[PDB]
């Protein structure tokens, strides 16, 4: 398989207080032309409009361009809390490789 997209880890760890989830996503064995997957957030224990900010959309990777940093906003409110990123939906000849989603595990300072 070629244009495999993935998240680079399963889990990754952030304070509550950073303000922002800064998630890579890689592209890897590039074909030479663009890809494009769907991402979305979703809930754990760590739910939208309390804990952090929804989002969806698509990652459309350009010619050349070997991975992304989504920002999914944090908000501020012992405490551990949880939500999901999935990626879906691949086009142009993208494939979903492994992770295809993660988990954010949100801590207090």
């Amino acid at each position: 398989m070629r244009d495999v997209v993935s998240f680079e880890q399963p889990e990754f760890s952030v304070s509550r207080g950073d303000q922002v989830a800064r998630i890579p996503v890689i592209r890897r064995v590039l074909d030479g032309g663009k890809s494009q997957v769907s991402y979305r957030t979703q809930d754990g224990t760590a739910q939208g409009n309390r804990d952090y900010i929804p989002v969806e959309g698509e990652l459309l990777f350009q010619p050349g361009e070997a991975w992304k940093e989504l920002q999914v906003k944090l908000l501020e409110l012992r405490q551990v809390r949880r939500f999901h990123v999935q990626l879906s939906n691949p086009k142009f000849g993208a494939h979903l490789g492994q992770p295809h989603s993660t988990t954010i595990i949100i801590r207090d300072p």
